[PDB]
């Protein structure tokens, strides 16, 4: 689902000037700040936005297209390193992620990943991880964002400072809604509620005392007729034989309903974590100071045990797996 912004240019860069200029320094009055201001986002922006949280889309995401943001010129080089300085100015796409973040819930952070930070850069790196978000030349698989996190997002959002060189770099997403109806009754039977182990990103290895402690991750869950999804190509691990078929069929549908789209400076996307896998195609770096920048912020929200009382955002959490 898209949104063109461009028309409210004028009224966003006013509701990003609200905002405090190093968003770092005091991040929990930044976001009160993005909260109170989101209060004013243009009609059918907000009402876009209101309608997604609440109802999500038959295609799992919600594109904002066109919102404001600096020429190429203005922006600062892009990063090179993780985390990023406390002292740094707020850029305008971060405004945006504040405000359309707040409309939506709570921005966390994950104390084992990206140093405990909330808002992380995503750019290229050489020797990149091949799960990792700062690959270039190898594709990043469809998954599931930290599916096998008890914490896990409701929404992951990707922000765009500058698209690679060539605009080459497309992001995929993959929605359970538009993939069931091409599984038999048989399979979604077998994947729902199911119970399968699934390894954790790098970030949160460590401290698995046997096999007993493995996430455990279900493919399809909660409601039969409209399904949560959790689904991670390299890090799900289904172990019967029926199980692994049942994957593979799930895998086969959500590569059939594929959807593209290129992120060009100004584009901000909101993907439904509980029902969306996403990826990213090649590209290639040229380590030359302008290379592809995104922002990217996780949001919780008051579905399916996320918050427990007392969430403020800008909270970072520690890992607890599922099962």
């Amino acid at each position: 689902t898209s949104v063109d912004c461009t028309a409210y240019g004028p009224e966003l860069r006013a509701l990003a000037a609200r905002l405090p200029r190093t968003p770092r320094a005091d991040l929990y009055a930044f976001l009160d700040a993005a909260h109170t201001a989101a209060a004013s986002l243009p009609g059918a922006l907000a009402t876009a936005l209101d309608t997604f949280n609440a109802e999500g889309s038959e295609d799992g995401h919600l594109l904002l297209r066109g919102l404001p943001v600096e020429a190429d010129a203005d922006l600062p080089t892009t990063p090179s390193s993780t985390p990023a300085p406390e002292d740094r100015s707020l850029l305008t796409m971060e405004a945006m992620l504040g405000l359309v973040g707040r409309r939506l819930g709570l921005h966390t952070g994950y104390r084992e990943l990206r140093s405990g930070t909330v808002y992380h850069d995503v750019y290229p790196s050489p020797g990149a991880h091949h799960l990792s978000s700062e690959t270039s030349e190898t594709l990043l698989e469809f998954h599931t964002e930290m599916a096998y996190h008890r914490l896990q997002p409701n929404y992951v959002m990707l922000a765009c400072s500058r698209a690679d060189h060539e605009r080459t770099a497309a992001t995929l997403v993959a929605s359970v809604r538009k993939a069931l109806p091409l599984l038999d009754e048989r399979t979604r039977a077998r994947l729902l509620d199911r119970r399968m182990p699934c390894c954790v990103d790098v970030a949160f290895r460590g401290g698995v005392d046997d096999p007993g402690a493995i996430a455990q991750v279900k493919p399809l869950y909660g409601d039969a007729d409209d399904p949560f999804l959790g689904y991670d190509r390299e890090l799900l691990a289904p172990e019967d034989p029926a199980d692994k078929e049942a994957v593979a069929a799930l895998s086969k549908a959500l590569d059939e309903v594929t959807e593209a789209v290129y992120l060009e400076p100004g584009d901000l996307l909101i993907v439904d974590n509980f029902r969306t896998t996403h990826a990213r195609t090649p590209f290639s770096p040229r380590w030359d100071g302008k290379d592809r920048w995104l922002h990217r912020v996780y949001i919780r929200t008051d579905r399916n045990g996320q918050l427990s009382g007392g969430e403020r955002a800008g909270d970072v959490v520690a890992f607890t797996p599922r099962g």
